[PDB]
């Protein structure tokens, strides 16, 4: 029933191995678990980029605290956030605070606002031309952002196991980003 | 939808900064944010007239335990439940338990039992007059909760705050209650 | 309006005394109860079985890990997961992680599979024989299993707690188990 949906696309096509989907799912079940990809592909893709921006040397200007911590002067990945010299504990409490007062009120589907589809978080305020696109445009857009998403979520769990790994004896030469210092 | 609703008053009127109610809202969805609003109010409620009662001097007679030791002899706020000197965590285990037992089989909206807004658990059981008031008297009394129990859950999270800083050097003269020690 | 269902029978009748049931409860509620009711119940049941046959002297043969610890080594009960002396954390993720895979994959109600009660996991799968059973004798399984798992879930918890309170001095010589060692 939901083999022709958004992100069965080849090579794979439909690619349901635990069978979410199996037997006669609700649209609720399926756009629930659409939505819960979604967050996490776009988180996914934030946190790369983050990590990507970070460990090539570009940091914000200026200090995080008054203390005189300079921006360019904590780790990268996992140790930036949890470990003995990271960013302050404050920063790291305000930062998740603004995170749930963008969920709570801003990242969010407001009912009756106009969203055509599962992610659309548009609400008619923010829309920076989502009608130029055809209907097969649209599909093709959405279909990026899913796989880029996948994509990211998988990458960004190799970085994180990686620059967890270096400590135990694991710091191989990776492809690209080389060693995960 | 919900502007005119309980808790809606003067001076601020419908107060929705995150916009919980935005859109086309559901009367289930606000029901949900009402009923938590009115046991968070009830509970700090309660707790903000223990912590006034603790902190005024009134302990109960005897002792807490077998041991001996006596009730008017552990701190006040936070440092009576968790901290080095506090009640014995057996009692705090079991106070936890009646809590629960409480609210999975008391304090709970048994359907189907007369029950007439969010928040009313009389359930035909217990009542002390309710249909006497007339309708505005009903509103009055239901606003005059909400709004009392907004107000402990600030003021409860005020003392809980004010006796954590105390030994981070944050010791203000706070009025009425001076001191909080 | 439940008081005829499966679990109420003699001596006690229908028992509710928290009053889960109390009003005019869902079908709904009930069935999500009974659901919870049966895989603790079933939980427990594997868990009774196999702490009998690990203190009973019977162990797989060979060794746990690549290290040498044999099966035969580790102690029986909560002491041979969480402890000091312990099977391999390893082994406890992935026991983790396959009974994760098993309740999201395998152990799951499959909508529209032809499951008749609440419990029932065939989905037109696996099935050794049900309908060979007439009416009577499916409701007498059925009440067999959920009447064993209440058991079970009850010898499991007494297992569990006088294991965990014969460091603390209380070791009895239960009936038939004897001393837990
Ligand atoms: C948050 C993670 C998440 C979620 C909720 C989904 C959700 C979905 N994906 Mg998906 N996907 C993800 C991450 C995720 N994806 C990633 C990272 C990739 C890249 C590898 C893909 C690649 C992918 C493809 C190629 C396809 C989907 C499809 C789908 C849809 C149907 C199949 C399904 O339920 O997924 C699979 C099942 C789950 C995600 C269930 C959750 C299982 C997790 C791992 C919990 C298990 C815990 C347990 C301990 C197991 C751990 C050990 C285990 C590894 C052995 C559904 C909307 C299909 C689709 O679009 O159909 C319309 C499809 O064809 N996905
Ligand atoms: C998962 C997302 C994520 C997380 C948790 C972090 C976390 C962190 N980053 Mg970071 N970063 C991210 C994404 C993320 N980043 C992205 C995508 C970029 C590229 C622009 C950067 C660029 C960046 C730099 C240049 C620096 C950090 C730094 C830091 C650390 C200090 C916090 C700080 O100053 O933030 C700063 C955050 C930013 C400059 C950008 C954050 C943008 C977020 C992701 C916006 C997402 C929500 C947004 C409101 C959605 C808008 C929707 C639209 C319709 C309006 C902290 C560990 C600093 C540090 O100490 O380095 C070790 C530092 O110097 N980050
Ligand atoms: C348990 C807490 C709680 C809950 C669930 C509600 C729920 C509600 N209140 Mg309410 N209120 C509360 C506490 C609470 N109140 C307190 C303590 C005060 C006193 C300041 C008030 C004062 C108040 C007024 C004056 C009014 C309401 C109204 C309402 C209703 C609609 C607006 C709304 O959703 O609230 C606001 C939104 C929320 C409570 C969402 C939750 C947000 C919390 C903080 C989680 C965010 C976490 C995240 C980390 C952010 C932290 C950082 C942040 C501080 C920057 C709704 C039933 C309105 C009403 O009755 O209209 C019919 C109205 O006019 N409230
Ligand atoms: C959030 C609520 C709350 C919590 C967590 C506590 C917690 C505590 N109180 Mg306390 N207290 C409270 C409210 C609360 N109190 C209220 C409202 C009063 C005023 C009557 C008191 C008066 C009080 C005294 C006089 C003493 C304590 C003490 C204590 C400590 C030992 C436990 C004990 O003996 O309790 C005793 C609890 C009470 C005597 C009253 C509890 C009443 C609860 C809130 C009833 C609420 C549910 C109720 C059944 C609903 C009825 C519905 C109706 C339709 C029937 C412990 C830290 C003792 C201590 O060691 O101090 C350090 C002590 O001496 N408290
Ligand atoms: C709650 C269930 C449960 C849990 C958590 C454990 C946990 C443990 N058992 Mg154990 N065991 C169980 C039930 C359980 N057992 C049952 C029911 C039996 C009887 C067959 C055994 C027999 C047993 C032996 C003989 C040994 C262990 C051992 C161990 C330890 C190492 C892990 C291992 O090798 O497992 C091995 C697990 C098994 C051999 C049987 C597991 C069977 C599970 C319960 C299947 C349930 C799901 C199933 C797929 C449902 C099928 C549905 C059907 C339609 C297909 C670990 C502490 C070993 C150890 O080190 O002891 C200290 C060891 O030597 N167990
Ligand atoms: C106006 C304003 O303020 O905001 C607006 C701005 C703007 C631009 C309009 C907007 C936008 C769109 C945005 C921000 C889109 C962002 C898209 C983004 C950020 C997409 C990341 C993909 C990452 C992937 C696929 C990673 C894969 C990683 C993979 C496949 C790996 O395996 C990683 C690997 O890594 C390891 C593990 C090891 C290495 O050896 C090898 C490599 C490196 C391969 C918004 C949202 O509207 C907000
Ligand atoms: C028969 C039986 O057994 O039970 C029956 C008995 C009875 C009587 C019939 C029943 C009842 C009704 C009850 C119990 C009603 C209780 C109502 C109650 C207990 C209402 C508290 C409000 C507290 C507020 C507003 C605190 C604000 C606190 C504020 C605004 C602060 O900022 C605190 C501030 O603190 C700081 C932070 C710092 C200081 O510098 C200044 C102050 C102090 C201002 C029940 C429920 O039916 C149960
Ligand atoms: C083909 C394949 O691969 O799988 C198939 C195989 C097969 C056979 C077909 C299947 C099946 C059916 C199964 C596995 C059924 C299992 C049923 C099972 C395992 C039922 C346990 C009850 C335990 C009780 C009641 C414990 C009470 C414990 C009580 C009442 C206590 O108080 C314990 C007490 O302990 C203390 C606390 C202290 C002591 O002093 C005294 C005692 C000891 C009394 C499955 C499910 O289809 C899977
Ligand atoms: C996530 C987004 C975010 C928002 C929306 C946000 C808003 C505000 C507002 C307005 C409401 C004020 C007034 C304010 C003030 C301060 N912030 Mg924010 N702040 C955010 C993030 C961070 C991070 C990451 C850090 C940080 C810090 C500080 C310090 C330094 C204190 C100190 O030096 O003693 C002060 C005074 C740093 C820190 O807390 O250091 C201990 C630091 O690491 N902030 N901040
Ligand atoms: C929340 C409501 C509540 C209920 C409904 C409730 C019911 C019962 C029942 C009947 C079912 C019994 C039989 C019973 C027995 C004991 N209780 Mg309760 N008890 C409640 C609260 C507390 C608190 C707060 C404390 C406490 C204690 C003790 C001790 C002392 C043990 C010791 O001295 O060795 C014993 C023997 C104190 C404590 O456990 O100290 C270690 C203590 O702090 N109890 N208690
Ligand atoms: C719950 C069911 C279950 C499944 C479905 C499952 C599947 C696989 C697969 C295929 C996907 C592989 C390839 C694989 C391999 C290894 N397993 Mg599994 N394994 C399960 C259970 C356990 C337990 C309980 C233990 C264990 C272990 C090991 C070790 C030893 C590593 C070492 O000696 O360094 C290796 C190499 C032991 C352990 O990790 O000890 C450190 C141990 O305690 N495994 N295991």
């Amino acid at each position: 029933a939901f083999e022709d949906e958004l992100g069965a696309q080849p090579p794979l096509g439909f690619f349901d191995p635990f069978g979410m989907l199996s037997g006669d799912c609700t649209q609720e079940r399926f756009d629930r678990l659409r939505y819960v990809e979604i967050k996490h592909g776009r988180i996914a893709q934030l946190a790369f980029l983050g990590q990507i921006v970070t460990r090539a040397g570009i940091h914000l200007p200026g200090s995080i605290n008054y203390a005189g911590d300079s921006f360019d002067s904590f780790p990268n990945g996992v140790a930036a956030l949890f470990g003995p010299n990271s960013i302050p504990t404050a920063g790291l409490v305000q930062i998740i605070a603004f995170i749930g007062v963008l969920e709570c009120a801003f990242m969010r589907d407001v009912p009756g606002t106009g969203n055509e589809h599962v992610g659309d978080f548009r609400n008619g305020y923010i829309d920076f031309g989502w009608d130029s696109f055809d209907e097969e445009t649209k599909l093709q857009k959405r279909a990026i952002e899913l796989n880029n998403g996948r994509a990211a979520m998988m990458g960004i769990l190799g970085l994180m196991v990686h620059e967890e790994i270096i400590p135990l004896g694991y710091d191989p030469d990776l492809p690209i980003i080389g060693h995960l210092q």
